[PDB]
DNA sequence: ATTATGACGCT
DNA sequence: AGCGTCAT
């Protein structure tokens, strides 16, 4: 009752791009714009592998990792742009420059946590209890939610979506109680009229649009963004979690999408995220862990403590290749070659990092793969990296994974590899 | 031949 | 540490 918990102590967004590496290349070139378009890398293999695309290309079946050839079966008219080679290897540096873009704005807004290339989450708790002092128990309007969907309504008492949406959206401004400062629901509420300044902020000054959750934590944040996509955002309550999750796979739930989500599903016979209520939290613990058993039971009731951490910057900076069937590398001057074009790749970004940012990393985390293999990493190795210099970074790699080669003969590589990676790794203030 | 990443958990 | 899981 009373000392029962509700997980309705923060105010918390995730904001995700829409098609971001489309849109990056759709504000660089016009052309793409408003039209079935999709982003490539490599080209010789069946046109290349997808992996972004627009809005208007999904509406022909369009996916990620489609081939390009396999895509334009479904749509004759696709268009395409290449992700930029340098080195040999795809290079996403626009993308991660673009990312920059959007993650600098946001942080005006307030703290946030890189989640991923195109999205973050926030922690508005803060915002919101300012904001509330500047409305002076003034109600809030619909036109400060012009984008805002209320998830589960309207309910009970209609044909156009736009339409569906601001009915929603009445019957919940028309229900909220704005005299308290401590409601829960008037506290997402300003959340969203936040999060529509914020995501207004983006498009303004970038060119970018996206979607956005509002709810107490950064799952239900996660799930409500992706209610309605794209440039939408939607206000998942702590009340609309019991339907919401009635008819919810297990599977749309983050780090619920894998190996465990299938055993939960399994083991306990269940398919939506609502019929793990009926499990004690020791009955979950037992099946899932300590860790997971508490957290699936706090999480089926809309309840997650995971903290936004302060973090805007990646903590790693990789670079990787696939050496995929015949191309596999069976020389050892092709994996050679190939070390240095990674590092020298490396060696650019991180020293840009330096600069920018105030760090430099410590540790080279080299990993490969051979063939056979159909694990991500056959061996991980680290060394340290004691100089940004990729000469020596590629050497130093070599030395550590140069004991792989079963081959007895010098110059030949056997297994053959299918895939470099170096990282570097743990940050020191600089 | 579903590539190039990147965070975090386990032991 | 090196490996695995999950994610975009
Ligand atoms: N599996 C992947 N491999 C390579 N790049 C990826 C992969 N998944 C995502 N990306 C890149 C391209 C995407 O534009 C970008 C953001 O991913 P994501 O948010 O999942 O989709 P999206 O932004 O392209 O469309 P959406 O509007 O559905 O969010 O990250
Ligand atoms: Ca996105
Ligand atoms: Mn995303």
């Amino acid at each position: 009752g009373p000392h029962m918990a509700t997980g309705q102590d923060r105010v918390v967004a995730l904001v995700d791009m829409d098609c971001f590496f489309v849109q990056v290349e759709q504000r660089q070139n016009p052309h793409l714009r408003n039209k079935p378009c999709a982003v490539v890398q490599y080209k010789s293999w069946k046109g290349g592998g997808i992996i972004a695309v627009s809005y208007e290309a999904r509406a022909f079946g369009v996916t990620r990792s489609m081939w390009a050839d396999d895509a334009k079966k479904l749509c004759p008219d696709l268009l395409l742009a290449q992700v930029r080679e340098s080195r040999g290897k795809a290079n996403l540096t626009k993308y991660r420059e673009a990312s920059v873009e959007v993650m600098e704005i946001m942080s005006r807004f307030a703290v946030i946590e890189r989640a991923s290339i195109d999205e973050a989450y926030v922690d508005l708790t803060s915002a919101v209890q300012e904001r509330l002092q500047k409305l002076q128990g003034q109600p809030i309007s619909a036109d400060l939610l012009p984008s805002t969907y209320i998830e589960g309504l309207p309910q009970g008492p209609t044909v156009q979506k736009e339409g569906m949406r601001k009915q929603g959206l009445f019957q919940w401004l028309d229900s909220l109680q704005i005299d308290n400062l401590t409601s829960p629901d008037l506290q997402l509420t300003v959340g969203a009229v936040i999060v529509e300044e914020m995501r207004a902020a983006i498009e303004r000054e970038t060119g970018f649009q996206c979607s956005a959750g509002i709810s107490h934590n950064k799952v239900l944040a996660k799930l409500a963004c992706g209610l309605n996509k794209p440039n939408r955002q939607t206000l998942v309550s702590h009340g609309s979690v019991p339907q919401l999750f009635s008819q919810m796979p297990i599977r749309k739930i983050r780090s619920l999408g894998g190996k465990l989500g299938a055993s939960v599903i399994e083991i306990l016979g269940i398919e939506y995220m609502g019929e793990l209520t009926q499990f004690t939290e020791s009955q979950l613990q037992s099946h899932f862990g300590e860790k997971n058993g508490s957290w699936l039971y706090a999480m089926c009731r809309g309840i997650e403590h995971d903290p936004v951490k302060p973090r805007q910057l990646p903590k790693t900076i990789g670079c990787s290749k696939n050496f995929p069937g015949k191309t596999a590398l069976a020389t050892r001057e092709q994996v050679q070659w190939w070390l240095l074009q990674l590092a020298q790749e490396l060696e650019e970004r991180l020293t840009k990092d330096r600069n920018d940012n105030d760090r430099v990393a410590t540790q080279l985390v080299v990993s490969i793969r051979v063939q056979g293999d159909k694990r991500l990493s056959s061996l991980r190795r680290c060394c340290a990296l004691t100089r940004y210099d990729a000469h020596k970074m590629s050497h130093d790699a070599f030395t550590v994974i140069k004991n792989c080669n079963t081959s007895g003969i010098q110059t030949e590589w056997s297994p053959p590899l299918t895939m470099l990676f170096l990282c570097a790794t743990k940050f020191s203030a600089s």
